[PDB]
């Protein structure tokens, strides 16, 4: 699985995930500065008020 | 949890979904109409070749 892993509005950029690994993710939130992406591979787990999408094909996390 | 359910391009929808679901999901694939994107509560499991997002809060998947 590639993901993307770049942040927010960044080139974007990607990662090749470790062997079994089927998932990558989006993880958004909004800090003092508003919005805020961070992605890479994988599902995390996230803090209460952080929205987390997780997918499951190439470079499905932009 | 609330999420969309509307289909594809469609005027946008929502469903609450069952107490103890977390999770909304996108599911998408395409035919002679076109792209065709579904949506819902939960995080179904899917054929090879069709792509399938889940995240966890409210109205994500859009």
């Amino acid at each position: 699985r590639i993901c993307f892993n770049h942040q927010s509005s960044q080139p974007q950029t990607t990662k090749t995930c470790s062997p079994g690994e089927s998932s990558c993710y989006n993880k958004q939130w909004s800090d003092f500065r508003g919005t805020i992406i961070e992605r890479g591979c994988g599902c995390p787990t996230v803090k209460p008020g952080i929205k987390l999408s997780c997918c499951e094909s190439e470079v499905c996390n932009n």
